[PDB]
C-alpha cells in the first residue's frame, strides 16, 4: 500500500524503468503501508532498492572473500584494519572511492556477512546518488559489523518481504563451538533467492540445510527464516542526501 | 496525540513514575502524533526519552571534554584510538562497561559533538533496556562522529520539540578557519534548556551567541535552530525488549 502525500496511489500509464515494475506491484499490493511526501521519494525507494539488488549481485562477483573478524583484511590503499578487525577508511580518502574499490579490487578484501551488507548499502546508495553527494555526507567510514553512518535503519517484525530488504535466517540449536553458524544475514534479490556472503546466491532450502548441518548433537529445530526485515528508511534517507 | 492500537489515548489515573507524567501529558496535547502498537511500547518510549535527558546531564557532569578528532582521547582501559580519532572498544571489552566508564572516568575522555551524542544514546539505552540485552545487541562498538552499531536512528522535518530530541543549532557562514564552529548538536532537556557538548547546558540565545561569535567578517546570516529534530525509532528498540 502505497500513499504520496495523502492520495493512495493505485494502479495509475507511467514511464519509469522496467526493472522497477516488480518491485512496486509488490509494494502497491502489499497490506504493508509505504508513506512518502512525494513521488520522488517514491522514485529514490524504487531505485535503491534494485541498487541495493545489483550491488549483492556485484559483491558477489567481486571476488571479496569471508573472514572471521580477527582474520578481516583489505586493501591498504584506502583501509587500515584495527586489532578487532575493523576497516577504517584512511585519513581523508575519498568515503566513495575506497568503497567502490571493494568491488573493484575484490580478491583485495575478506570480511563478515554483517558488514557485507552494510558495504551493499553503501554501494547502492553511491549508484543512486553519485559519488559526490555521498561523499559530502557520509564522509567519515569505518566497516565493522553493524555499524553504520548516518543511515536511518530499522528493523520491522512481519512476514511481509520486498526486493532489496535484509532477512536472517536463524539457526537456533547451532554447534557452540561454530558460533560463525548462528545465522545468517541475507539480500533479498528475488522470490526465494538471496545474496549469502561466504555462501553465495542461494535459495531458502539451501541456506536453511547449510546452516542445520553445523547443530549441536542430537538437534531437532531446524533453521529458519525469521519474519523480520532491516530495512532504509528512505523518507529520512532523501532528506539526508537529496 | 498519542494513539495506542488505533485507539486515541486522552486524559486516562495511571500507575506510573511520576518522572515520566509530564512527557507523558506532553505528548498526548500536542498536535503531533506518536502511533504505539502497545502500552508498553509507549511506556518504553518515556523512559527511553527521560534516560537520555538524565544521560546528557550525566556526560555534563562527567568530565569528559570536547575534543576534536584528531585529539580525542579515551580510557585506554576500555578503548583504542584509531589514528582518524576513532574511539574503538578493546578487544573482548564488556561493552555496557565500557561506555558506562565514560560517565564514571569522564576526565580520561575527549571527544566530538556528534560522538557525543551517540553515547548518550548508548548510555540511555543501558539504562533502559538492561546491561544483559545491551550487551547481547550490541557486542562491539566504535564511537566515531553519527556511527551507530545497530542504532534505528531518523531525522525528520518538523518545529514541535519534546524532551530527548536531538535538535542542531546552524551557524551557515561560521569561520572557514574555525571548522568545529559549523554548529552545534545538543539534546533538549527542556523548555529552551540544552546540553551542549563543550558549552555546557544554556539556553538558545546562548547557543546562537555563542556560534555568531565565531562567523566569517562581515556575516548577514544568524547561527539558528533547524526545524528538524533526530530521534531514536522505538518500535526497532522495542523489538528487543519484547
Amino acid at each position: 500500500m502505497i500513499i504520496v502525500s495523502g492520495q493512495l496511489l493505485r494502479p495509475q500509464n507511467w514511464q519509469i524503468d522496467q526493472d522497477l515494475n516488480p518491485l512496486l506491484k509488490e509494494m502497491i499490493e502489499t497490506p504493508v503501508q509505504f508513506d512518502y511526501h512525494s513521488i520522488a521519494e517514491l522514485m529514490f525507494e524504487l531505485k535503491l532498492r534494485m541498487n541495493i539488488v545489483a550491488a549483492a549481485k556485484t559483491l558477489h562477483k567481486s571476488g571479496a572473500k569471508f573472514a572471521t573478524f580477527l582474520k578481516t583484511y583489505g586493501n591498504t590503499t584506502y583501509w587500515r584494519v584495527s586489532p578487532e578487525g575493523a576497516l577504517e577508511l584512511k585519513y581523508r580518502m575519498p568515503p566513495s572511492k575506497a568503497i567502490r574499490d571493494i568491488a573493484e579490487n575484490g580478491p583485495f578484501y575478506a570480511f563478515e556477512c554483517a558488514t557485507a551488507i552494510v558495504i551493499i548499502y553503501y554501494l547502492a546508495l553511491i549508484d543512486t546518488i553519485g559519488e559526490d553527494k555521498f561523499n559530502a555526507s557520509f564522509d567519515r567510514i569505518i566497516l565493522y559489523d553493524w555499524h553504520y553512518e548516518k543511515l536511518p535503519i530499522y528493523t520491522e517484525t512481519g512476514h511481509h518481504f520486498f526486493l532489496g530488504d535484509c532477512l536472517y535466517f536463524k539457526n537456533p540449536e547451532f554447534d557452540p563451538q561454530k558460533a560463525q553458524w548462528r545465522g545468517e544475514n541475507v539480500i533479498l534479490l528475488g522470490e526465494d533467492k538471496y545474496f549469502a556472503h561466504g555462501l553465495g546466491i542461494l535459495n531458502g532450502k539451501q541456506i536453511i540445510d547449510k546452516l542445520n548441518s553445523f547443530r549441536k548433537k542430537g538437534a531437532l529445530q531446524s533453521a529458519y527464516l525469521l519474519s523480520q526485515a532491516t530495512r532504509l528508511d528512505v523518507p529520512s534517507l532523501f532528506r539526508i542526501v537529496r
